[PDB]
């Protein structure tokens, strides 16, 4: 049992590994695009002693985060222990290895997808995004009076072919990604798989089809068992005119009875109806995670909220360092103290505040973060609270 | 077809449209305990065509809001027409009614608990608080390090039967309610009704028991039908620690898989476990909603972030005035005048943000909520804000 | 093992096998207002191995057929043979009891509702009535531009209490009973029943409601567990206005999905609304049952359609007679022969026909009905075809 | 926005239409089958803006009506509007340009299958045939002593593959189309269709087998999903010994648990059992939808019951004339006149009532048809009713 960079040989046992591991894994062509975001020196595997028995990588990522501010993010992903090699602490060594060279590379932020919540915080990983199911009973929805885009002339979207519009939803894609905490660049080969997932497969999904507005798509099938209910798998909308219209040829979908989409606690659609309560919140579930690696790079990379006046303060972070936090006009200054703390926490908790989408009040209350100054916590608050809100790009 | 204040000979014909409209109607012993809330003239019917066809009241209410101040609140209630007198505008009428004496006797706010979500908006009304049914999964439940409560020495909480506390509860209900926006004051008879509720029905409910700390309590009981699940109908706490050491004791209801409990969207229980995803969103749904009444009246009497700047702008509520709105220091002075509005919203929608529970910019992406400075939206946002999470005292 | 006319001394017995034989036995309090109707050697006991193992008795009733005429009818009930003693003949030998006492005593016909359907037609019953079951979704439901009363002016029905308006309902249902075949004379005792049956049980029924027109009424209450249904008991209208008029009203309980009513296929309902699919068929079975006790006398006491003209054939019923029958001007004369047979069928065939709820077309397909003859089929179609639809009145 | 007879470019733009509607649109190989049905100038598409935004078109049938009269059918089929381009009233122009030409060819009656029960009363058609869906526990299923076929000696029907017994289907179904009202001449091109969607598909439906008898056939599959479900998609029979002969095949699939087939309310099955109660209605829904396009050539067309004697009225449908109408010896005249109407209806009623599957005593009463005269209802009833039952013979 050692620790080691795969070679190309290493790579079959890990496709194994992956089929065995990830219900979702495609197979081994799919993996060949995938493993292009994987740089140089990204991978370790564990043998036995000879077979792999644990895997690990990150991926180059570009996360947007509050000031659309795009950081270089080490993206963990193919994360397995083999059933075999259990509580033999093969995750806990490859984290460590991964976590090294990603602090090294110069990487401010790590980020993941956790297939279980109880597992990533003890390595510094804080859920950073929330995702919201949003399931419509489409044949009651009427929309406000006040809602855009509901008067006389032509329709703004158009029923298209997924594949024979790639330019517009990648040029779409791109503005959205750019303006919004959590978005992600996608890359061509990312755009390959979007779209190759999109056809019909032989006893499996259905064809997907696009709503496509100058400035917004959504991606939508009708589930595989469930004939009267379409998943929107994807809605990016840079305007909220885009977002309406887009929304009210969803709701045109007749033959439908439910829309459903994993969207953001912040998604105004409820109130574009006259009755809130049509769109449902089904489901809701940490998004994405965030290890910050460098805390006075993270800190100081982000914007805050002008609305706050210039306050200072000194951040402990649990075996992370001790930081002057100097914050004002919209930025942070975070430089090295041996002063007392006045605010403590772990660094997963970090990564929980980061994109705005968790509040210091609530993690104090938990006492996941600890101050004896509530003028402070009401200060942290709402300078790291987003102005736009934070959403979820896609998982990896 | 007449609308009149109800006579005493009125009120058996009111609680057989009530038997007939509520499923929840307990019957006419239980009804004389809530009538004693019901002022003089709070009373509407409708006889055809003769009997009563329609009926609406309100109750005398005390609403915390932002700033721990207290509001005298016209609680609307008891609201039916019969299925015999459909679409003849019978709720129309009977609410313009009761809005003009709510109104003259000097309210500045109602508040009501929707049966749907399309009927109350166009009254002016909007939703101002959000319930959240957290399912914690117990079995696999351990609390984080950070936690309080988790050493040596005895334990805090007890458990109890409620009838023989209900001093206790009284007293920590009414710290609860003074310092929490959408608390409301609980008189006797509701105490009364709460603990005859909290007894074993043959056929019905099991019996409820308390655990009891000096700053908090959680009334809960075993479901009906599913043996495993443990439904908490209500957690009051004042401080984290009472918060937090209820929890460690309903975790070891060591009989049950899963504790229910419907809380606000800002409950820190999550922040409790290690595994946050163990404390599922499993519903979701509009709370009081909000008539401002006195526009003026209720703007300046809550308070407002002292975070965000001074700053003036003129407000236009659609048919409910056009102010001159100063908010600085945490309070807001708002004056009538004939200036340009640079801020547009139906009385519904003032009424979401008047607690704090919908953000300003959400309103506007929906266009509930109109102006051309992005600037004003973000210190609405930030001023309207509440510092103390929103959260919902009792229906009614 | 003796059959014998049960003394006082026997009924405890009765009762204990009732209570183990069928699930809606009330008990023997209610068991003296059914008892009412059981004439004088109206019951069979066998005795063993002494305890009694087996039981069937008749009640007197009086039942509507087409031409409203009414017949003294003789209802089995009660009919009950021991798990200990199945397969000794024991039902056998009292239904040939039973029959032997009802021949004899006069009565043209007996009738029953079948527990199971494959037990009784051997018997000679033939199901005679069908019941229709109606779920309306009254979310969607819009009355029709022509379905009547949907204008200004008030409305003609009542929201009541059951037990406040009993000579009402007595009144409308005795009109109602008159001039529907299927139709049963409901005698005071059955009234008491149903009205106790109407309050709210601890652990079982809900509060019953009633809807109140001069010329119909519908009984409903909300369901046990389904608290989004209610149930119409019972709706008897005796005019097309009445009936519309209640339906209105019932679609008119906003806080329900879902309206259920157990019904007759021509059941005008689904013709009343702009979407007839939105009365949907969610269980359909076998109503009353009917055994011609004498064929000439069953047969020249019902009314034919005057459409037909005049026509004679000669009719064999297995082992019950062969008759010269002579239909014409809605009348029937059946007369003795030894003429060959022109038609054959088994005596529950004959019971099947009789309220005109099945077409001799349809048993002639499936053999149950012989004849060489197309036009005398057509011509028994017509014939026995009812002008007023057949319905089931109570269930005994 | 215009409206336009598609040329052979606007056809992609058609399917793909097509498949964002028609959940069970196949694609565009098997649409090359369908659209040889479609006539020149038989479909209009709108295009915005340019791409097709609506579609409808018709197809040339031949329908069988009472009397084994087969009228040109307008088979309207593929309507669908965009989901971007709903509430434009496009189906209202799309439906009024094809019901001019439709009318213009010489079409006595356009029929259609309704995606919903809501959409086609406006536009004049009436709901014709109902589906009845039968399952039966044909574990418990005993044949009643007298269903024919029950005797020693070999069996008359063969298990065998559909697609080498094309010719025998064929013509079985022809004989069948023929003789029953609701009979649909099948092209080659659908038994193509019928024939292909009868082979296995990998994740989809299991292989179809056939039950072959000289004079009918039945073509079954187990569900997908229920292993212990064979479904029916087709019975045809010309005599009733084929009928039950096919029924004691199906009975005898001894490794399933139920049997179920989409039927029609007089399907004498359930009167081939012992216990009809085992052959259960677990759905009931419209089928076949008539547009009667030209009132006085359709109802000179069909035949009328020969047992009700000669009789002469005054029929006005809704803006679609005045007719006196005399019925006799199975035979109308429908003239136009200016004489006082004694019936009044939509013509959607009179698609309701023209294959007897409605009867109009029963419309009479939902007051869907006026009249002061209840003697010339039971004549209307009576000659308007169907002496071979209606059937649907495939949907389009
Ligand atoms: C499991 N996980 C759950 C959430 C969704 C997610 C989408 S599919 C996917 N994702 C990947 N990150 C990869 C990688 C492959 S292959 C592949 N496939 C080889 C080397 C690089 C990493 C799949
Ligand atoms: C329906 N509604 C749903 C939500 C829960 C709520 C609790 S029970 C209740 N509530 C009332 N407001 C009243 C009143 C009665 S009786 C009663 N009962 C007579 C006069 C005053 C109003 C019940
Ligand atoms: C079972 N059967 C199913 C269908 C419904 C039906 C209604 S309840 C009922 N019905 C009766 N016929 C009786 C009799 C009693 S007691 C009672 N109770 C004693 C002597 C006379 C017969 C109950
Ligand atoms: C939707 N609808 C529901 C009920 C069943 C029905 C069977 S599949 C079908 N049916 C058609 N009428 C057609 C047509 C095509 S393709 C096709 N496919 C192109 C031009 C002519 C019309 C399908
Ligand atoms: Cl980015
Ligand atoms: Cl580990
Ligand atoms: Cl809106
Ligand atoms: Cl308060
Ligand atoms: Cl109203
Ligand atoms: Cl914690
Ligand atoms: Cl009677
Ligand atoms: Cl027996
Ligand atoms: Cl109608
Ligand atoms: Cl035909
Ligand atoms: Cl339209
Ligand atoms: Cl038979
Ligand atoms: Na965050
Ligand atoms: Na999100
Ligand atoms: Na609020
Ligand atoms: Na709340
Ligand atoms: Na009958
Ligand atoms: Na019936
Ligand atoms: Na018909
Ligand atoms: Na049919």
């Amino acid at each position: 049992v050692t620790l080691c960079s795969p070679t190309e040989d290493d790579w079959p046992g890990m496709f194994l590994l992956a089929a065995a591991s990830f219900t979702d894994f495609i197979g081994p062509e799919s993996a060949t695009a995938w493993r292009t975001l994987v740089p140089t020196d990204g991978a370790v595997v564990v043998r036995d002693g000879s077979e792999v028995v644990g895997m690990a990588l990150y991926m180059d990522l570009r996360l947007t985060v509050p000031g659309e501010v795009v950081l270089p993010t080490a993206g963990l992903s193919f994360v397995a222990v083999a059933p075999t090699h259990r509580r033999r602490g093969l995750l806990r060594a490859m984290c460590a290895e991964l976590h090294r060279r990603i602090a090294d590379s110069g990487y401010p932020v790590a980020a993941l997808h956790a297939s279980e919540g109880g597992i990533y915080g003890r390595f510094g990983y804080g859920p950073a995004t929330t995702l919201h199911e949003l399931t419509v009973d489409r044949r009651f929805a009427r929309f406000h009076a006040d809602a855009p885009g509901g008067g006389l002339g032509g329709s703004s979207v158009r029923l298209v072919r997924p594949t024979e519009h790639r330019g517009e939803f990648e040029a779409i894609y791109e503005r959205w990604r750019q303006q919004v905490p959590g978005g992600l660049l996608r890359p061509q080969v990312l755009w390959d798989e979007l779209l190759a997932e999109a056809k019909a497969a032989p006893g499996g999904d259905r064809e997907s089809f696009a709503l496509l507005h100058p400035d917004g798509y959504a991606l939508y099938r009708v589930d595989r068992t469930d004939l009267k209910l379409a998943r929107v798998s994807e809605l990016r909308a840079v305007t909220a005119d885009a977002h309406c219209a887009l929304w009210r040829a969803l709701i045109g979908l007749d033959s439908m009875e439910r829309i459903s989409i994993i969207t953001h606690p912040q998604d105004p659609l409820p109130h574009l109806l006259t009755d809130t309560r049509l769109a449902r919140t089904t489901w809701r579930q940490d998004g994405l995670w965030l290890r910050i690696m460098n805390v006075p790079a993270a800190l100081e990379a982000r914007g805050y909220a002008h609305e706050v006046g210039e306050f200072s303060t000194v951040l402990e972070v649990s075996d992370g360092g001790r930081f002057a936090l100097k914050i004002g006009d919209g930025r942070a200054r975070c430089t090295p103290t041996d002063a007392a703390a006045e605010i403590e926490m772990d660094r997963d908790v970090l990564g929980s505040l980061y994109l705005g989408a968790h509040r210091a009040s609530t993690l104090a209350a938990a006492n996941r973060l600890r101050t004896k100054d509530s003028q402070l916590l009401r200060r942290l608050d709402a300078a790291f609270a987003s102005d736009v809100p934070v959403q979820t790009a896609f998982e990896f």
